[PDB]
């Protein structure tokens, strides 16, 4: 029907169920273009990734998994700054319509034997009581949700226990008596462990094996068969080829030339250019955390100097290349 669409209709029956848009048309978004592809949008490479998430939410609507556990669960190991919540974020908005359908718990804050009332509320009797958890409000509030555990090693055992029942029961009962349903969640963690050992064995000098037994130990101290055994896959990421990382520069540019095409102002980048940019914007220790304020300091400041001072005005095509300082600009 020309005049009122598939989108016209799923919002009316969106807003009366909680159900949002994009799962009530679930079966129409994945004619349009596959989840891989959507997915692959906004991260690049971690194929591996992609295709465990993508292949569980198959199984999910396919009607093969138990309806009692969540859609999915995933640890997802391997070094920092490679795409691991670029990934999480992308899934909330694909599957969810928006990123604020991803809740972000950081392990990092719940490692002392207080934090399971921070995590799913005060007893009754101690203050905090009536504020509830952090998880268990947020997830009630959004049921259909991505939620992240970083750092999942880091967390408190009692923490630990209760992701393990979110795994094996498919909700959680809060302070008040409140049951909070997960089945409609997909559960990421992250950990970096294994990570710095490699690059500390690597600064040192060590022999690969014996690099390889340290990272197998540590894991093994950490990870155990009873644990990884509940979810659906456990995807170590890779670290970037150049490649990829170029093809992040373009994606961290995408904002920067939209707001110059308002003002009909476009950049032309040499391939010098963009290897600058990338050089600079990714490391092993950091990954491509480092990029978005290289973009800032060495492209976006002085482009807003030469905008300013009108040498590069309304309708400009600017050719960025290399020069001894950092990047130069001309314009025919
Ligand atoms: N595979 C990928 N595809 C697209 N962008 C990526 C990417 N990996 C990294 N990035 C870029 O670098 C930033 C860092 O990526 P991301 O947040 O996924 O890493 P992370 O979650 O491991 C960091 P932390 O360990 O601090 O949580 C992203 O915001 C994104 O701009
Ligand atoms: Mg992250
Ligand atoms: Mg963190």
């Amino acid at each position: 029907h020309m005049e009122v669409t598939e989108e016209d209709i799923a919002e009316i029956v969106s807003r009366w169920t909680g159900i949002p848009v994009s799962k009530l048309l679930e079966g129409e978004r994945e004619k349009l273009l596959r989840l891989e592809e959507e997915l692959h949008k906004r991260v690049v490479g971690q194929d591996e990734a992609i295709r465990a998430v993508a292949d569980a939410i198959r199984r999910a609507r396919a009607g093969l998994k138990d309806p009692n556990r969540p859609i999915g669960s995933f640890l997802f190991l391997g070094p920092t700054g490679v795409g691991k919540t670029e990934l999480a974020k992308t899934l909330a908005a694909t599957l969810f319509d928006t990123e604020e359908a991803m809740i972000q718990i950081d392990m990092t804050e719940y490692m002392e034997k207080h934090a399971v009332s921070r995590l799913i509320g005060a007893p009754p009797g101690y203050v905090g009581y009536e504020e509830g958890g952090q998880l268990t409000e947020a997830v009630r509030r959004r049921p259909y949700s991505v939620i992240l555990f970083d750092e999942i090693e880091k967390a408190h055992p009692d923490v630990f226990n209760i992701l393990l029942q979110i795994l094996d029961d498919g909700r959680l009962t809060d302070s008040h008596g409140r049951t909070v349903d997960f089945r409609n969640t997909v559960i990421i963690l992250t950990s970096n462990l294994g990570s710095p050992l490699i690059l500390e064995g690597l600064q040192k000098g060590w022999p690969y094996e014996r690099i390889r037994d340290e990272v197998f130990k540590v894991l093994q101290q950490h990870f155990r068969p009873e644990f990884l055994n509940r979810l659906d896959e456990i995807v170590v990421f890779r670290p970037l080829t150049k490649e990829q990382i170029r093809q992040i520069v373009e994606i961290q540019l995408s904002y920067l030339r939209a707001r110059l095409a308002e003002k009909r102002i476009s950049l032309e980048l040499t391939e010098a250019a963009k290897d600058f940019l990338a050089e600079r914007g990714y490391d092993p220790v950091f990954g491509a955390r480092p990029l978005r304020r290289v973009i800032q300091r060495e492209l976006e400041t002085p482009l807003a100097q030469k905008i300013l001072a009108g040498e590069v005005k309304e309708g400009d095509r600017v050719q960025v290349d290399v020069g001894p300082a950092g990047l130069v600009f001309a314009v025919p």
